[PDB]
DNA sequence: AAGGATCCAA
DNA sequence: TTGGAGCCTT
């Protein structure tokens, strides 16, 4: 069911349009969250840094508990993600994700060298 | 400004 | 051996 929506993604036209990682990075979260907004909620809750603060509800959070944190509002949601990040950890996000929202580590791995 | 590999710390 | 983030090329 999700799986499927994820899939049609990574196919999609505007998906193949973002030029960069944290766009392609935005979208997948957009999109997530869509699907889920409430799996999407608890993956949430339980995704943070050693000291970093990923998601939230408002920016100043954000930019409260890191330093140079690129926060960006994730399109079409009430959340806040932090930027300043290599493509490694923001594939380490989604998985993270989708790990909670249970979704095939085969599919998984199939977004993350989308990134 | 912005993106994100690179590099350093823990 | 995972995570932070100043830094320098777009």
């Amino acid at each position: 069911p999700l799986g499927s929506a994820m899939r049609e993604l990574l196919l999609s036209d505007e998906y193949a349009e973002q030029k960069r990682a944290v766009n392609r990075f935005m979208l997948l979260l957009s999109t997530l969250y869509s699907l889920d907004a409430q799996a999407f909620a608890e993956a949430t809750e339980s995704l943070h840094g050693r000291t970093r603060v990923y998601f939230a509800a408002d920016e100043q959070t954000l930019l409260k508990n890191g330093n140079q944190t690129k926060p960006k509002h994730v399109p079409g949601t009430p959340y806040w993600v932090i930027t300043n990040t290599n493509t490694g950890r923001k594939c380490s996000m989604i998985e993270h994700i989708m790990q909670s929202m249970q979704f095939p580590a085969e599919l998984i791995e199939k977004v993350c060298g989308t990134i």
